[PDB]
């Protein structure tokens, strides 16, 4: 087992994985911000004040009210300042001719600004193929969703074991998953894992939460991904604070 | 086996379907048209033009280059005028309460213009109940994908078990399926089906083509998706009728 900056120097890491890897390590951050917000403001402001705090952003750029190019510039501008990737959380998941355009094309322009997307496995290997074509040109990494956290969720067993599969004849493009714990064994590849809290619980709609501890330390992933655990806090700063020095600390303990 | 005009006037059916199916039944097409188009007006001279022909005009709003809620009023009166259904492909496949906020708000606003639109059953239920909570005020409906085209499509066995579960226990907001088969012998389901074109083949990202005949015909289908097969035709309009004529005589010999 490597450490994060062990990692990034791996002859078979990726340059997007790599730059992800270094800036965890200098941070001391494995915490990705998921910040679902409806104004562009608050988007920038979120980003800005916990920007040392996290190495990852994850954005929902189609649920803004107020989007434009101008505030995805706006938005580089910050992750360049305060080292951290902008991953657009749009779970490609149609044939690869459809998803190519959806990831160039349009009013978002995804590829132009988001450092990593992700993808959902189940059209087959075409939706990788075809984000590829897009993705390669513009230096850019992609996400695939191996696992979810939702109750009733159908990513098990088998669908987990092609998701793996596609990431590993993909490594060109894919640097790792979505999941709720470590499923590759190879080291090249990240893991990210959503519906994490500090305190036991779910939502009203499907979502279950597991604690960083659990999800870094005892299921092997790398990555904490969080959002109304630390939006919905009084205390946004310190909420950030403590998942970063939670996940932190598992990840040291787990080495 | 039952017409499209009798089905919609059965007991437990859906006002969005009913309204389609009497369309259908009308104006003699099961034909929805895939508008993959970049431009505003390229998508409206084709609503405009092809209107008539079809029961269903499917869109990638996230696609277009010059999208404006002014743009979706213009297409809602022309599928007003014309007498088809607007569906957007959005393919939700996040938690719920994430999905809610993608259909509802943000730029495209898709649950104040469209009709129909789609999601996958990979998340569990709470896709299914995140999006009922927005579509139902406003009468909308919900195809889950069952099934997919493409090479490798992990909607298989199983997990096309669980699509079929997950609709016939939210029937309230699912009004059928994207298939490649019937895959529910419920006659208040409509079943759509993608990849499909005249002549045999596929593209070079995974999509593979069967004929209306085939789809309509012998695999039990109601609605074929069509996109490039008449999309990059000289006269679309031709190829609508083409696809039409071919997906409606389909039909009336399965009676
Ligand atoms: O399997 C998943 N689970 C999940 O929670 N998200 C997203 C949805 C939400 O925006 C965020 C979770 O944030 P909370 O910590 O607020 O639940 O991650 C995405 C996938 I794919
Ligand atoms: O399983 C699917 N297969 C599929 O082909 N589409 C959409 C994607 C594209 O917009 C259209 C296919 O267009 P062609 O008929 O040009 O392949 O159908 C969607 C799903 I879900």
């Amino acid at each position: 087992e490597l450490s994060f900056g062990a990692r990034a120097e791996l002859p078979r890491i990726h340059p997007v994985a790599s730059k992800l890897l270094r800036l965890m390590q200098k941070k001391e951050t494995n915490l990705c911000l998921s910040a679902d917000v409806s104004l562009a403001r608050e988007l920038l402001q979120l980003a800005d004040a916990l920007g040392p705090s996290i190495c990852m952003l994850k954005t929902h750029v189609d649920i803004l009210n107020d989007f434009t190019l101008d505030v995805m510039k706006e938005l580089i501008t910050l992750a360049k300042c305060h080292e951290f990737l902008i991953f657009e959380d749009r779970k490609f998941a149609d044939i690869g001719n459809t998803v190519k355009k959806q990831y160039e094309g349009g009013i978002f322009k995804i590829a132009s600004w988001a450092d990593l997307v992700n993808a959902h496995v189940v059209p087959g290997s075409g939706v990788v193929k075809g984000l590829q074509e897009v993705g390669l040109p513009l230096h850019r990494g992609c996400l695939l969703i191996a696992e979810m956290s939702s109750t009733g969720s159908l990513a098990t067993g088998d669908y987990t074991r092609a998701a793996v599969r596609m990431a590993e004849e993909h490594s060109e493009f894919v640097v790792g998953f979505i999941s709720g714990s470590r499923v590759s064994m190879k080291p090249e590849f990240l893991h990210l894992t959503p519906g994490v809290q500090l305190e036991a619980g779910g939502d009203n709609l499907g979502q279950q939460y597991n604690s960083p501890q659990e999800v870094i330390g005892k299921r092997g992933s790398d990555i904490i991904i969080v959002g109304r655990g630390i939006i919905s806090a009084a205390d946004r700063l310190e909420a950030a604070e403590m998942y970063r020095k939670a996940a932190w600390e598992a990840y040291l303990s787990r080495l």
